[PDB]
């Protein structure tokens, strides 16, 4: 029975990965990101899609979720998707700088603004990746995010959330939030992930050292062969 | 027809990845490394192996090949292998520092010395990963490497080379060198890889931007679905 994490649990575990075990943020983000694009490509394969190539909106927030998001975009390009990225609040740090520019020399479009009504989103993108807020977030959804979140939960087309449905109280979830169709739990799943309603819940981040796994008695599922994602249930 | 690279070609391409496209060395090394452990796990699966868990020697040199090597070790642990690492000449830089310590808190053994005769190697390890020298190397195999290379080409058990069979003149190859059974070409394959004799030749490093691919007219094979490795022929 794979454990779902308290907010403090996760941040400590995260803590070790950078502290004791010395994974750089570069490293794990790439894999977080790779896991994401993997999950998505599996969930919703291009063959099974309605356009060639299949369009996806990646909506990246200001912290790390954004990061994973950007990686994910780029791998999904590689995987055959035609992503567009909207990245409103960008911190001025080489990491995020780097990932942006990577995406840019992938001929990945960035949008300067969110289209205002969900119907136009639905019309321009087959899948929306929610890269806004992750575990460590603690309410106070400032603009423009409230406004995007607002649009998002109006969509017909499905949303893929990275780690957390943005704006779900990380433990509470949110009865009235956005209800994404795929939730890629990274590292371990989060208490909120029990409120998850949709059709795909992959786990990702094949990097937990078994010592860490036995520490925070995670009972991780065995990933198959060489995969970096596992479907749940 | 996938192009095999001149030494200068590769280093320029590499050059762009860090320059124009701004991939950090952290990033691409992880994927290089992940590709490697992938290739190996596929080539030689634990089920098909003779011990449980299947032992592997990873021999890491002083430059980047070593790096990929160390990553690879750790992913292969994750993949179900029981690797040991011998890492004689270690540069004092946080990158390599980091990867070591990662491996260490994976309960991965490091050897203090190379066992002297290949028969003992054969007896203690089912597969030897050659993480010594890559493309950019330019002869003058200094000790202890000549001595290890010497042991290596005496082995019964198979060798997996990362990017290059260490001590093959990167273009010439080496008729009388080590003759590894799996060669994981990273990014693109190298002129020497035409002299390759053994049974598995995977290509790896799913990160080439198609602009780069069209630039250095690489004609890369399409990786399947979400894989980070392709078997050749
Ligand atoms: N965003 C990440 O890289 C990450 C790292 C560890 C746990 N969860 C997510
Ligand atoms: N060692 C690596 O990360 C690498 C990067 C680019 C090309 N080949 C190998």
């Amino acid at each position: 029975a794979v454990k779902y994490l308290s907010q403090e649990e996760a941040q400590a575990v995260d803590q070790e990965l950078f502290n004791e075990y010395q994974f750089s943020v570069d490293q794990l983000m790439e894999l977080a990101g790779l896991s994401c694009a993997t999950a998505i490509a599996k969930a919703y394969p291009p063959t099974s899609m309605s356009k060639s190539p299949p369009t996806v909106l990646v909506i990246c927030g200001p912290g790390n979720n954004g990061g994973d998001g950007l990686v994910c975009a780029r791998h999904l390009k590689l995987f055959g998707y035609q992503p567009t990225i909207y990245y409103p609040k960008r911190p001025n740090k080489p990491l995020f700088t780097g990932l942006v520019t990577q995406c840019q020399k992938m001929d990945i479009p960035f949008l300067g603004e969110m289209p205002p009504e969900p119907m136009m989103v639905d019309e321009l993108y087959e899948l929306v990746v929610d890269a806004i807020f992750g575990f460590s977030f603690k309410g106070d959804v400032r603009e423009p995010f409230h406004s995007i979140l607002s649009v998002l939960s109006g969509l017909t087309v499905p949303i893929a959330s990275i780690d957390i449905p943005s704006g779900w109280d990380v433990e509470k979830g949110n009865p009235s939030g956005i209800q994404p169709d795929l939730l890629i739990s990274l590292t371990a799943p989060k208490k909120s992930a029990t409120h998850f309603t949709g059709r795909y819940h992959y786990l990702g981040g094949r990097f937990v050292p078994p010592a860490l796994e036995k520490k925070y008695q995670l009972n991780l599922p065995s990933y198959p062969d060489t995969e970096c994602v596992y479907r749940l249930q």
